[PDB]
This record gives C-alpha cells, sequence and structure tokens, in this order.
C-alpha cells in the first residue's frame, strides 16, 4: 500500500475507454460510447409507474436509470461510416464522451467517410457540430427525408412547445454545417447506401426513424435506432412506449416488427440505449423476447 | 480518383483496454481481462455432444468456443487486493493481457497487497510469475491449504498422467518466489481474510476450490472462480460438469448450492469463466438459472 501495508494507494474509480470492436464478416464494427445519463423512466415509459418499479426490480434495477448511449462505427475495408453520433453538449454534461472514444478506438473524425443517423433527436446528431464547425470534416450526413422535413423546419420549431423547441434547435445547429456545405445527402425510405449497408425504414420513434441494416458475408448486424430505451420494460413487454417517441403505436409496431424479425433470423441487433455496448441477439420468449448479448471477443 | 485522394483507411482490429470499473458500497472493483482462449466445449463437458451443440445453438454460439479469462482487483481503501491472476503464458499466446490490463485500469504489479486464488489451475495462477521473479513484488499470496498440498506436491506431479503434469508444473513455478520469500500463506477453508473479504470453501473443481466473498455496505460480490465454464449449457443445466474438474459430483454440488444461494440473496457474482467482465445477478429460472449481467455504469 502507499503506508505498508495499512492503506492502499487511491480508488482510480474511471472507466475503461468506451469502445468495443467486433468483426462482421470482412467489415470492423466499433460500438461507440457516447457515456450514460440516468432517466426517470418511470415517468417516461407510457404505463404506471408501479408496473415499471416492479420490472425494474426483477433486473435488479431501480429509477433513475443510467442508460447507455451507443453508435456504431463501420469499417467496410473501402469506406469509414458512423451510424449516429451522440449528444455532444446537447443533453448534460454526462455524454458527449464520443469523439474522444473514437479516438481511441484508433480513428481519427477526418477520416469518417459518411455518417447515416437514425433519427435526428440531440442524442444521435449533436456529435456532428463542435464551435459552430462540421467535427466531420470530410464526410456525408444521410438521414431520411421525413426527418429532415420535421426536425429541420422552422415552421414546426415556432408552433413546438417551449419545452420541445430544443430538439429542433439542436437538430438545425447540428445538422447546418452538412446542408451549408452540401454535405447532407437524404434519401427516402428502404434505400442501398454504400456496399453492405442499407436504409431500412422504421418510422414511429420518429417520422424519419431508421434502421440500419449492416451484413458481409452472410453475417448481419441491423441497427435499430431507438426502438428500444428500456431493456427491462421492453423486451418482456414491447407494447409499452415512451414518451420521446413522436407516434407511440408506430414506434410499439416497428419495435415488433423489428424483434420478430431479429428473433426469427438470428442475426446481430445493435440498439442505441441498450446497455454498452448494445449488440447481442433476440429470441422470442413467450409473448416477449429475450436479449442475448454478444460474447466478448478479442483479436 | 481525383488527385491525391488517399487509400481507404485500414482496419484497427485492436480491442479496448479489458478493465471494467464497479463501485461496491465503498470498496472499487476492477474486473481485469486476461485475454480469450477458444475452448472445445463439445469434447469438455461431461454429456453428448449433441446436447451441447444444441445449448450452444440456442444462445447463438457454437464450438470451439472462446471463452474469457478473469480476474477480479478490489481496493478496500486498506488494501489492494488481486483475485486471480490469469495465465501469463501457461496456456498459449491469447492470454497473459492481466499485466497490461491492470496497468491500463490505473494500477501498479506493487501496489498490490495481498492475492488470492481460487484454485490452482495455470489460468489463475500463471499471472503471478515473469521472468522466474515474483510478478507482484510486495504481495501475500492466500489460496487453500489443500489446494497447495495438492498441485505443489512432487509426488502428484509424478503420478499425473502426461498431459495434466503442466499444471502441477505451471503451479509450482508460478508460486515458487512466493513460497522462497515467505510471502505464501494458506487457510484451511472458511476464514477471514481482510476486513470485508473472505474466503468460503467451494471444494470440486480442485480440491481446495475457495470462493471469495467480498462485503461493503451491504453490497455483496461473490467471487466463483470457476464453479462455472459455459453459462449457454451450465445455467440451464447447472448438472452438467466438465472434465477439468478433479472431483465432478461435487463440483457439481458446488456450482447447485452456489447459483441457489445466489439467487436467494439477490447479490452479485463475479466468475471467471462468464464472458468478461463476468459480473451480474442470478434469478431462478424453472428448473435451471438464468444470467443478468450487471448494467454499464460510468462515475
Ligand atoms: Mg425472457
Ligand atoms: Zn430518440
Ligand atoms: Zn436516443
Ligand atoms: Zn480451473
Ligand atoms: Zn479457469
Amino acid at each position: 500500500g502507499t503506508i505498508g501495508s495499512m492503506a492502499a494507494a487511491p480508488q482510480v474509480k474511471t472507466q475503461a475507454p468506451g469502445f468495443y470492436r467486433m468483426m462482421l464478416g470482412d467489415f470492423e464494427v466499433t460500438a461507440l460510447s457516447d457515456g450514460t445519463v440516468d432517466l426517470p423512466v418511470d415517468k417516461l415509459l407510457n404505463q404506471p409507474p408501479a408496473k415499471t418499479q416492479s420490472a425494474l426490480a426483477k433486473s435488479f434495477l431501480k429509477a433513475p436509470l443510467e442508460t447507455s448511449v451507443n453508435a456504431y462505427l463501420v469499417n467496410t475495408g473501402s469506406k469509414l461510416v458512423l451510424v449516429d453520433t451522440g449528444a455532444a453538449g446537447l443533453f448534460g454534461p454526462t455524454l458527449g464522451k464520443l469523439a474522444a472514444n473514437l479516438k481511441a478506438a484508433g480513428y481519427q473524425p477526418e477520416q469518417v467517410d459518411e455518417i447515416y443517423i437514425t433519427h435526428m433527436h440531440p442524442d444521435h446528431v449533436g456529435g456532428l457540430m463542435a464551435n459552430e464547425q462540421a467535427a466531420f470534416p470530410n464526410a456525408v450526413v444521410r438521414a431520411d427525408q421525413k426527418d429532415a422535413d420535421f426536425w429541420l423546419s422552422q415552421a414546426n420549431l415556432d408552433k413546438a412547445p417551449d419545452d420541445e423547441k430544443g430538439f429542433f434547435q439542436g437538430a438545425m445547429a447540428s445538422l447546418n454545417p452538412y446542408v451549408k456545405a452540401g454535405k447532407f445527402k437524404p434519401f427516402s425510405g428502404n434505400t442501398d447506401l454504400v456496399p453492405g449497408i442499407k436504409a431500412l425504414a422504421s418510422h414511429g420513434h420518429t417520422p424519419g426513424h431508421t434502421t440500419y441494416v449492416v451484413e458481409s458475408k452472410g453475417q448481419k448486424l441491423v441497427l435499430l435506432g431507438d426502438l428500444i430505451h428500456v431493456a427491462a420494460v421492453q423486451f418482456d413487454d414491447p407494447s409499452v412506449t415512451i414518451q420521446f417517441d413522436s407516434d407511440s403505436k408506430a414506434a410499439a409496431a416497428e419495435r415488433k416488427k423489428a424483434f420478430a424479425d431479429a428473433a426469427k433470423g438470428g442475426y446481430l441487433i445493435g440498439a442505441a440505449h441498450l446497455s454498452f455496448p448494445g449488440i447481442g441477439h433476440i429470441r422470442a420468449d413467450g409473448k416477449g423476447y429475450r436479449f442475448v448479448p454478444v460474447n466478448y471477443s478479442v483479436a
């Protein structure tokens, strides 16, 4: 210890760098942490708090629930693509770790060729911008036209209630460097993006919410964005929606489709708000689903 | 491409540092990865390969199975203690990562006060020695007297079949610096070690296999060593044993007792061969058990 064996070295406390490497056929996937943030999931989920409390207890959890914010880097061998970008400073002092974690993972933001945005919530697009400038100076940003039409519209910002105006302001501030520079390239619905990566519409959580399907050599990873927020509730009961959903009915429907398809297909998913790295399989489990986190692997 | 187009970015491939920080009351726990190693679990498990193949498929796995090798650092404030040490180079080129991961975690070997060994298999004690020297030059090493007297006895080496002689050679070489320097301190069965950490006999896997029970401010973590090897088989069916067990009957009995106790108590377990970081809760699930990995947390 510091003093004989009577006093240990001080506790270091800090977490390991938030990146996780996973091969997927010929492709290299790097899950990137933006950090975590506590969520009042009792208030946010669209069911009685008592039910949320019972469900959290089953999983040895309590509200407020420390919730991951993840993004996913894909190096296809010919392109470097990033799926989502975290919050930068749009959502409190515990997020915005992605820039540091990308560097820790061995890449620089100049190397990113394209960025695919699941949806234009602040915890997905915030990381696009630092000091009025593009954080990724060479990237083309792609998102669904229905999200661009909704979140980048001054009319919508103007009629939004005061506590929602921030989400539009954040989207505009985040996507503007790219739009001005001719590096925002929308798509409409299901779209081939770069070989091995496709946009799959999963509209509901937002109007243009998009899933990204990544596949190489028979190995498939479906990046689901915000089709789930609270694993301890919404695997067992996928019908439970959340206040953050623009269209709760559509959001539930999309989640159920995605879970059913993953169960049937036996492929990996990655989800922005599953515990970091947020990657795993899904199996059916009666009326709900069971998440099977990916086995730890090292090259 | 256009003039001076750069080649596409090569894949980095290297994994993030294998450490995971977790607070346990006043104590800081650092799970340390020694790497992974593939195991032919279809052959090693004491049931027909078909049943193992079926179980693995259910969890989207297949043999050979990439198996984590974990150790656990605990900073109690008055002591820095390390539970197991990985393999160094005793079990191939994919292990022995503990030393680098300890450094990444913010500690040096010379800071470690005591080392508690669950059992003297190579993948638990190899990390004690480098260059015929103590890798941890201030530490007292502790293990069950029954394990010391089994593995560190020349008669048992010389009776062992050729393919098992390595385990005794490795144990002897790993412990020798400490034994020579008077820094190996055995215990016999259930023992208080330092405030907040106790040895709990869990004999079977080896003659002196020991569980370490860590507790602070009502928060308990039970470090189970090798009570489990193949989560995808042995949680659903704790009766299935493995060729690595010295006494398979006792091993199965100890595994069942520990799972039942953890389910009842609702406390955390950490296990050497559960996917890194190997920390979670256990709940009863019909005739077997379900592991609930800890939620990703960042200070
Ligand atoms: Mg289930
Ligand atoms: Zn969202
Ligand atoms: Zn989100
Ligand atoms: Zn063992
Ligand atoms: Zn072992």
